[PDB]
């Protein structure tokens, strides 16, 4: 399984649009599927097909656009539980 939910919240819809435009561009360069829901000041971008290793990289890009446009991102990734236990 390899599917991630990248959701941008911000009072400026334009900041959400430029973050969006990038996260689509990133899903395209990784060659995956990209969907999005613009509704008021909430945007959820659903990137499917990209594996867990790549879904992490989309999280770094979510964060770089969050501090770029000063908007709050929240991203969901599970399947990182490769070792659902401490290193002990």
């Amino acid at each position: 399984m390899g599917e991630m939910d990248i959701r941008f919240r911000g009072d400026d819809l334009e900041a959400l649009e430029k973050a969006l435009k990038e996260m689509i561009r990133q899903a395209r360069k990784f060659a995956g599927t990209v969907t999005y829901t613009l509704d008021g000041n909430d945007l959820e971008i659903r990137i499917t097909g990209v594996p867990e290793q790549v879904r992490k990289e989309l999280a770094k890009e979510a964060e770089r656009l969050a501090k770029e446009f000063n908007i709050t991102v929240t991203y969901t990734i599970r399947g990182s539980l490769e070792h659902h236990h401490h290193h002990h």
